[PDB]
């Protein structure tokens, strides 16, 4: 698994299993990181493209501002959001 | 070929798509407004044009819709 | 005289006399289409109010769609530039 | 000296002394035009976080470059 | 130390240690400048969801790169240790 966080050009933060072939990024199990509360901030993962059943999503790398590896806290929740556990 | 395009402007559009050259031609295009009930409304209400062309650089993702979305789109 | 509607990348809808030479669009008598309600009515207002320029040039990369307007919209546009 | 108004791709309207060398625009004395509600325009410094005299933007980040109405040049001139 | 302020294409203003190799900008210790309310500024970490020390952005996503006023560097420096 290559789990990374993409800041999109639309402003959102996406988290998923990423592979970069050609000039395209293929994303599996993609979630948007929605923060919220002036008290502590709880991060919420929700499915990025709720209007589709597609397993893989392709975006051109031009539509991504940064690709970044998540804090351990965030990978654990992502993992428990997508798979079966220890 | 009914697909859902997330535009660079943030919107989600649904329509009959064909990709020739580096352009996408869209027939019968609707914007998906959520509020959950999803509502389809005509994308470009200011025009009678049957086909609309966008450069693919202005689309973030092209994705195939869930069955209930297709049914509603069809019924429109 | 070619009147079309351009959806800009900034979100706005512009209407004007359009000519496409090189990879640039030249626009004459350009108006923004502002809609509103409280029957949804459309209002045309000058696109670039800070200038007297008769022609404005935009790279076509900043336009999402170029589309021919409904008859009602042309009539109002025609009446607005008179 | 060449005072023009640039609509940026971020939405803003900037006014400044513009020179176009290479595919880059260099701006001196740059102000953002903020309107508010007979509409009143206010010029405020574009980049308040810097003392730089010249600022460079790639022309792909500019939607239009346009010459200002006389009333706007006068105010700009008096702002400097 | 090359501390600069980048206005991104998404609207934000970032401050950090910048190096430009290839057509990419590498940023170390990056903070967003949030203003509020006298002009009043807060520096907060730009990418809070990551531990990465370096962040790479294509220069096409940056509108302007600009050197900060002295008081902004001093805060940035005191915010970085």
């Amino acid at each position: 698994k290559n789990i990374k966080i993409m800041r999109l050009v639309t402003g959102e933060d996406i988290i998923g299993n990423i592979s970069e072939s050609q000039g395209l990024i293929t994303i599996k199990k993609a979630f948007v990181i929605i923060p919220m509360q002036g008290k502590p901030v709880q991060l919420v993962l929700s499915p990025w493209q709720p209007y589709t059943d597609d397993k893989e999503i392709v975006i051109d790398d031009s539509k991504v501002i940064t690709i970044t590896s998540p804090k351990d806290d965030i990978i654990k929740s992502y993992e428990s959001h997508t798979s079966e556990i220890i």
